[PDB]
């Protein structure tokens, strides 16, 4: 019993993030074999950000102007290269801690672990999901950029995010592994705002799911509906349309409880139009959008990594 | 800017996790230099634990009796003892990967990060708090037994938790790592019962404070209050009573965003009497207890 929020354990990751220092600018990187990984805004001073030229401003700079900081060792740079919105800083040294990993790009909706870094070092974990608008609630301060994004799966960590930005709204921005950014967004010191958001309707049911596992069911109904009807439902209420992949993905939930995903939409068109009513779900008072099906899964199952 | 619950990472405790197996029971053990700490009721058979004699099934035991797992690796087992309810495992290894480390006994309110484990295998970490009547609302399932709680300030580990049962109401019971309950539990499956939960007031307040520093301020109001009229209308929403060294404590807080702390608590009061009104602090529409003074402080500032 018993429904947290819950992050991977992080030793795979720690084992990889370093300081990252060119000039003024210090911010963490990912050590990968022999290559650190950082945000290519590190190049950058106060007049660079306002609309920087990353190649002419890289082409400037030589392998010593990085100075990389693993710990107490200093590693030394023998190369570097720009892919996207990511540097890549070719090390001497290969990270012996490097763990079996895979760099993958994520939807919205999904969920992932971010190890927030200041000066190369690790200061806590947290889960987080990509929002629908592409942005991130995370907890980050100045230093936290180059924090990372992952998920595991058995023995394989796949890193999704890599943090650059924080928004005016106090959102936060990233790009996947390969530089791109999630989201219109660009790494310059410009105006930039976070789109309208949207609720993730899998994730909610999901969490109804959950819910109904660890004994919740005041919210339950007689009622089932029609994918069409629930979708205009949701529509108004600025939730993600519902699809039959999401519906299919629900599958092993409605089967171990019986609450076929029409069904448990009927429990959802009902909370949105009626609220509540001073009662909580999983202690919580709000819907709860940030786990995925396969979270609630993994968490009343027990799968070890 | 953002407000998150936050845990620590779990690196230096994910190379401690160890598989303990006596028997039929398979738990987790804390694996630090030559010694493997576990729940004591691993040497229960089901049956033992309505009246279970832990000194009579352990003089019964020998060594070999115990089969520890780090990895794909068996330990040997060349020792064995028994302190309050933890079960200490001597082992031929010393752990290579033994962390700085303390063992501390916190008290009710006080937060730290747990790493739930099967099969000496971590599969998630979340962030707790010792309730004020000494339960934690943990996720955890059968097997988890053994799993640690911790916090690590600076780059000393201070193991403070050690899991041992799940309670009737789905809260979960446990000991520190001197094997003494948190408390009135017993390590036997007799009726027990949690005694009526509390909101952790001063938490309630830190948080508050966290929501000012993000920039959240419409809870506040023109009104303070004296500390005895405080705790009357606070006993009344089952919140904890605030003591002086509570307001002590938050004086840091109160003096960086300028809000004296009994100003601070005719907020509370306020907010216990009209709800949110549909508003939420810090992306959320409860009020929050899981976040002490010091990580409020930690994670702000
Ligand atoms: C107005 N800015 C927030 S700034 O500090 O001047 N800024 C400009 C900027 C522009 C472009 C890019 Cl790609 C990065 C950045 C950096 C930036 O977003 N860093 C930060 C990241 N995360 C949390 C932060 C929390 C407080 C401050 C900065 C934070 C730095
Ligand atoms: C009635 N029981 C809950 S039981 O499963 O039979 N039980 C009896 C018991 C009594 C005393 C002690 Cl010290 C331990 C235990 C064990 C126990 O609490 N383990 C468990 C621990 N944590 C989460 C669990 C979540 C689902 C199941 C067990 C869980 C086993
Ligand atoms: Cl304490």
């Amino acid at each position: 019993s018993g429904f947290r929020k819950m992050a991977f354990p992080s030793g795979k990751v720690e084992g990889c993030m370093v300081q990252v220092t060119c000039g003024t600018t210090t911010l963490n990187g990912l050590w990968l074999d022999d290559v650190v990984y950082c945000p290519r805004h590190v190049i950058c001073t106060s007049e660079d950000m306002l609309n920087p030229n990353y190649e002419d401003l890289l082409i400037r700079k030589s392998n010593h102007n990085f100075l990389v900081q693993a710990g107490n060792v200093q590693l030394r740079v023998i190369g570097h290269s720009m892919q996207n919105c990511v540097l890549k800083l070719k090390v001497d040294t290969a990270n012996p801690k490097t763990p079996k990993y895979k760099f993958v790009r994520i939807q919205p909706g999904q969920t992932f672990s971010v190890l927030a870094c200041y000066n190369g070092s690790p200061s806590g974990v947290y889960q987080c999901a990509m929002r629908p608008n592409f942005t991130i609630k995370g907890s980050f301060l100045n230093g936290s950029c180059g924090s990372v994004g992952f998920n595991i799966d058995y023995d394989c960590v796949s890193f999704c995010y890599m943090h650059h930005m924080e928004l005016p709204t106090g959102v936060h921005a990233g790009t996947d592994l390969e530089g791109n950014f999630y989201g219109p967004f660009v790494d310059r010191q410009t105006a930039q705002a976070a789109g309208t958001d949207t609720t993730i309707t899998v994730n909610v049911l999901a969490w109804l799911y959950a819910a109904v596992i660890n004994g919740d069911r005041w919210f339950l109904n007689r009622f089932t509906t029609t994918l069409n009807d629930f979708n205009l439902v949701a529509m108004k209420y600025n939730y993600e349309p519902l699809t039959q992949d999401h519906v299919d993905i629900l599958g092993p939930l409605s089967a171990q409880t019986g609450i076929a995903v029409l069904d448990m939409c009927a429990s959802l068109k009902e909370l949105l139009q009626n609220g509540m009513n001073g009662r909580t779900i999983l202690g919580s008072a709000l819907l709860e959008d940030e786990f995925t099906p396969f979270d609630v899964v993994r968490q009343c199952s027990g799968v070890t990594f």
